[PDB]
């Protein structure tokens, strides 16, 4: 994944909504690894008036994670994701990824992401990305999991 070909699953112990809900508006409802507040974790986070990301901190808007491409209700989202990197230029290029939602009889859902294009360009980028995103991307992604599957079907 990641270079060859960019493909994530998810499975959701929960409904469509709590799914969506969790991840453009509950923000600091999370734990992972946002043990913080205001520089990461604000009472916002995801944009959904233009389509955008941004944090807000007693300074201003701090930290974003990307853009966002279309909003086609919670059931299509695109998205692109920006990379890491201390003494580089801005990287004005940027990976483009298709989330799809999958409903499972209401009471479950499934979440893919499909991809080929900036997928297939990583090799050095991906050392490059992964010294900073890969040391949390992975691991909220298998957390959010449990948390959404403890909020609904273990609790």
């Amino acid at each position: 994944n990641y270079d060859p070909f960019v493909r994530h699953s998810v499975t959701v112990k929960a409904d469509r909504k709590t799914a969506f809900k969790t991840f453009l508006e509950g923000f600091p409802e999370w734990w992972p690894n946002n043990f913080r507040t205001t520089k990461v974790g604000a009472p916002l986070g995801v944009d959904k008036k233009g389509g955008r990301w941004y944090e807000i901190d007693e300074q201003g808007e701090e930290h974003t994670f990307g853009l966002i491409r279309k909003v086609d209700e919670p059931d299509t989202l695109v998205i692109g994701w920006r990379l890491n990197g201390f003494g580089r230029i801005d990287p004005d290029n940027s990976s483009e990824f298709t989330v799809t939602f999958v409903a499972d009889g209401q009471k479950k859902t499934r979440v893919d992401v499909e991809h080929t294009h900036f997928d297939r360009m990583g090799t050095k980028h991906a050392k490059r990305v992964r010294n900073g995103m890969d040391k949390g991307w992975p691991t909220i992604l298998q957390s959010f999991q449990d948390k959404i599957d403890e909020e609904g079907a273990k609790k």
